[PDB]
């Protein structure tokens, strides 16, 4: 399938919280991961949270989850060691914890000693850009940084230097991935993107690469504006690996002043409609900017969100259905998987 | 069923976008409402863009859904004449438009005139009040108010006056609605619904009741606040209707810092579990309080925001899974329908 078509990961968020997207209980979906992918991301049991129970460390669900990728022939992406959304901050991470650096160091080390050498590679930090369209912390930009608590506790940005240089320290065999979303806009953000990464290269930071979300739509943004954001961030390093961590492609935009090209019913496209053909091109024309833009021994891989649409956190979006992935609600093949196959040949 | 219990609308949302929820399409959900309810609210196929096909109004699959209804014993809430998202907005709706205040006033006076004896009652307009929580137009509070395309148009507030206006002389029938969510909070928001409700009042315009979305968790807001909110409008005027439109009871509250009384897994409560007892509790101390701070004569509505849990908007949300309505996967009453039954009786 698709990991044979490449020599970098080919990788898949799976879902490990009960229902009907479960990896442990779904043999149809670990039937695709086991035939298309080589690389999984945690879609949530790996998040902050997830390693506690209360305040003591607990791994048993996610070593689960990485012993299954282990003897399923899949390398695990770490998601993510360092994120601010509230549903999944331990309870250390508060205003009112003056441990809170400390509390902090002992995560970073214990989680990345923990998985020491069963993950391939870690979104370090996750979401430190400010982002005018999710800001739930309220305080609006600090020089383009997110205002969350980890930026407060610390005053600025250096708990991103320190989450870096902890996690090399505790496994420095991962790959440490700085990940983010909607810096492929190519516009504000991925200015900040730049100013961010070259402030890690100037002060010694070891960041291995850098993740671009992709959570894109059908025709926003433009190929050449994703283009010209993976280039700049190539142009930034000789070495500096880009991946693709979050990749998924909604037919419908509800932010394009129109609301008559919106698919509204469910059956519009659950097996032919033009958005589907789109897609199938736009999932083509991403991978192949990808490959033409990041030099071979820099492509730290490609993930798509999910396996099969009804998986999908975008299944709905703004009250609006959305067929976003490579595999149908049949978990058969959509033209999007065909568009990926075209571009990795 | 519960609408035999009050001598007011017992209502609840109904989807018919497709898929599982469709009622067009699910006799077991047709059922439900015909056995329970005796009021829908279309949860989404009443929004503005749905009147139109391009710039020709459509009124054909509504229609479709209002001649159900009324055959099958239920009355008709409409929502919602006027809202901001723009995933909803017809194409008219602009800052670009020069025509934009005739577009508004051609909206009002054919939607409601078309609709005239066969919807009960209209939220006339929806979610007008800033909320820090949810400023997609990203331009802050003008003294309360969320700055809309139609707030923008207007140069402030004069748009709610006139729409409040044009539905009462184009539908001299229809009760006419305010609604708006976090109102039941006694915070900010509420005070800015005084002050909204206090200048329609002073100004004349035929409003006839507030809705009150109640989007709550099993444990915030307390109903002493839900309580005096409520009373706080009852206060307002001998006449003005309360009615509780979009009422739904999420287990899950991902804002009150700890991640450690999260159910995490689909499987938590999808048999038993404390959440689901205390959402009993939930149901049943709003519904008292209602009846308690409203009184009979005055009294609009009581619906709840779907029929069935995996129905719900916020089956999943914040990556988490919940259990929000009064039927459960299975479609079988969950102690949450005792609780409202209890409170009714
Ligand atoms: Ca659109
Ligand atoms: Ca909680």
């Amino acid at each position: 399938g698709l990991a044979s078509l490449a020599d970098f990961p080919i990788g898949v968020a799976v879902a490990a919280s009960g229902g009907n997207a479960d990896i442990f209980t779904s043999s149809a979906r670990q039937n695709i991961v086991r035939a298309e992918f080589n690389q999984i991301t945690a879609e949530n049991i790996m998040k902050m949270s997830y390693m506690y129970s209360g305040s003591n460390f607990s791994f048993t669900n996610s070593d689960r989850l990485v012993s299954w990728a282990a003897q399923n022939g899949q390398t695990v992406h770490g998601h993510a060691l360092v994120w601010h959304p509230s549903y999944q901050l331990p309870n250390w991470a508060s205003d009112s914890n003056a441990n809170f650096r400390q509390d902090f160091a002992r995560h970073i080390d214990t989680v990345a000693a923990h998985f020491a050498g069963q993950v391939k590679s870690w979104d370090v930090v996750n979401e430190a850009l400010f982002d005018s369209a999710d800001d739930p912390d309220g305080r609006g930009s600090a020089n383009g940084y997110r205002q969350s608590v980890f930026y407060r506790q610390f005053g600025g940005p250096e708990y991103i230097d320190e989450a870096f240089r902890r996690a090399r320290a505790a496994d420095p065999t991962a790959e440490l991935y700085y990940n983010d979303f909607n810096t492929e806009e190519n516009g504000a953000k991925t200015t900040a993107l730049v100013n961010l990464v070259q402030r890690l290269l100037n002060n010694g930071v070891p960041i291995d690469g850098v993740g671009f979300q992709m959570h894109v739509m059908n025709d926003y943004p433009s190929i050449a504006n994703i283009r010209q954001a993976m280039q700049k961030i190539v142009a930034l390093s000789p070495t500096l690996k880009i991946k693709i961590t979050e990749l998924d492609v909604r037919l419908n935009n509800p932010y394009d002043g129109n609301s008559s090209n919106d698919y509204t019913n469910r059956n519009d496209c659950a097996v032919s409609c033009a958005g589907l053909d789109r897609q199938k091109a736009r999932y083509k024309e991403i991978v192949q900017a990808y490959l033409e833009v990041v030099p071979p021994g820099r492509r730290g891989g490609i993930t798509v969100w999910g396996i099969a649409d009804p998986d999908s956190w975008l299944y709905t979006h703004q009250n609006l259905p959305d067929w976003p992935l490579l595999f149908n609600d049949n978990l058969q093949p959509k033209p999007a998987y065909q568009g990926v196959v075209e571009a990795l040949s």
